[PDB]
């Protein structure tokens, strides 16, 4: 459900801070005189994957960090009071911002916001970007307080009078309102997403370049005078055949789907900028292609890639010699926050990698190839990212020369060019009625026992359909399965660790 308690301790008009007891960079910190009674102030980590309620986001948005807990809710301060939080969104410079929401109760998010003699040290906006801290600046405690990455996002309340808004990342990007668009003073947003070529490049090769992705929120709404959007042309574009503005006026959290409005839509080009007017906010997005006719495709093709958060994550692996020749690797790649037990669970394994810091994407395949002296024992091999979860992915490799040393390097790639990241790796060495009764009481317990002794879920259909309509008879192949493929090496301790792991201690006895 939680964490552990990662700070607790009491403070009062003497002011105090803390730092978290598990990732170093959580710390909180109250000042002198911001309270006249002692007040115990606490911080965890909300664990599961979700809560009955989450922070509304649409595509392109993620948390940051898990949901952070600071006690005691509705405690209120005399002056401003410091809460850093580690996150670990990829931030790519200035194109994405972190933004703090907040749950009174627990039930509906907020955007918050607080405007604004101690021993402490301050790290600066440079190093706080560096270490990845998010510094939330509050008067008050909600219940929940919820870091979310977005791509920046320029507002302006505006109003009948009219108004401009200016991206902040992408100047030349602009959208103008002009008197009577709209009739009340509403709160307009601006989003512009850079492309970057590499990335592009890998999907479409040079088939087609493209503008900034240029939001306008709230999305699918309709104003009563013309608004004329600024979006500078694509790269080594102009005015020229092939180039064409593609727009989506999906709304919510419905995914966007590009359409080419070129042919309804006239265009003024103006200092290696396009103008030109719409009716709705929606997003638009101005693609340069050889073959006009595939816009969409190539659009859509790229969008699902680049919409997708970017995290900071790093990869570790993890090693059992199970005989002179066999061993069994797991892999996770995960955020590396200190919630999960994940890298203590790994009982009766030794870790022997760990990667830095590098960034991947919400959602994405991330395959895995292993050299040198280690061969898999083999389709390619597969698992996704997802961030504040155990993605993991076993490996049973096999040394290839026993006359040397039983090492190898791995790689992990976005596609079966230059790999995530490379792990130089060496081994630690080497030195059936009961099972029935255990299958007898596993019941739905036995696909997560698979799981945990890592069996594809390949192999978890497989056992299914030799099985159909039984828990029982699944239980009892699956373990006849473990006992054939494990031989020697599948005693009860094995079993009973990965029992405990699934809770399933009634079995243990």
């Amino acid at each position: 459900e939680f964490s552990g308690f990662l700070v607790s301790f009491m403070v009062d008009a003497r002011g105090g801070a803390m730092r978290g007891c598990r990732h170093n960079g959580l710390r909180i910190i109250i000042p002198p005189r911001k309270c006249t009674a002692p007040t115990r102030v606490t911080c965890r980590l909300v664990k599961r994957h979700r809560l009955a309620t989450m922070p509304p986001m649409v595509e392109g948005e993620g948390l940051a960090s898990r949901l952070i807990e600071v006690g005691p809710s509705g405690a209120q301060f005399l002056g401003p009071v410091i809460v850093e939080i580690p996150h670990f969104a990829a931030l790519r410079g200035k194109e994405r911002e972190l933004v703090v929401l907040r749950s009174e109760n627990g039930d509906s998010w907020k955007e918050h916001f607080c405007d604004y003699g101690m021993d402490e040290v301050l790290d600066s906006p440079e190093d706080l970007e560096k270490k990845r801290i998010c510094r939330i600046i509050t008067r008050d405690f909600p219940q929940y307080f919820a870091v979310v990455s977005r791509i920046k996002q320029d507002s302006n309340l505006i109003g009948p009078e009219g108004g401009v808004l200016s991206s902040t990342v992408v100047p030349q990007v602009q959208a103008v309102f002009p008197e009577g668009a709209l009739t009340k003073r509403i709160r307009v947003g601006l989003q512009a997403q850079p492309m970057h070529s590499e990335l592009v490049k890998k999907i479409l090769g040079n088939k087609a370049t493209f503008s900034p992705i240029v939001t306008l929120e709230p999305r699918r709404r309709k104003f009563h005078k013309p608004i004329t959007m600024t979006i500078p042309v694509p790269k080594a574009s102009g005015d020229a055949p092939t180039l064409r503005l593609l727009c989506s006026i999906t709304g919510g959290t419905t995914p966007a789907q590009w359409e080419d409005i070129t042919g309804t839509t006239p265009l003024t080009f103006v200092n290696e900028c396009v103008s030109f007017t719409t009716n709705v906010s929606a997003r638009f997005w101005l693609i340069d292609c050889r073959q006009i006719q595939e816009s969409v495709t190539f659009a859509s093709q790229v969008y699902r890639e680049i919409i997708c958060v970017p995290y900071m994550a790093k990869f570790v692996v993890f090693a059992k010699s199970h005989d002179p020749i066999e061993a069994r690797l797991r892999c996770f790649c995960m955020t590396d926050d200190k919630v999960d037990k994940t890298l203590e669970q790994q009982e009766n394994f030794a870790e022997v990698a760990r990667s830095r810091d590098v960034e991947v994407l919400e959602g994405k395949p991330i395959y895995v190839d292993c050299f040198g002296n280690l061969v898999p024992l083999t389709q390619h091999h597969i698992f996704s990212f997802f961030a504040f979860k155990e993605n993991r992915l076993p490996l049973f490799v096999k040394v290839r020369d026993t006359t040397q040393e039983p090492c190898g390097r791995l790689s992990f790639m976005k596609e079966p060019h230059q790999a995530i990241c490379n792990l130089n790796i060496t081994l630690p060495i080497y030195t059936e009625e009961r099972l029935a009764y255990i299958a007898d009481h596993l019941g739905f317990s036995w696909t997560e026992l698979a799981r945990e002794l890592d069996f594809t879920e390949e192999q978890i259909h497989q056992i299914r359909i030799e099985n159909p309509n039984s828990l029982q008879d699944q239980s009892h192949a699956l373990l006849k399965y473990w006992l054939e493929r494990d031989g020697k090496h599948a005693t009860d301790t094995n079993l009973v660790e990965c029992l405990t792991k699934i809770n399933r201690m009634d079995i243990v006895h």
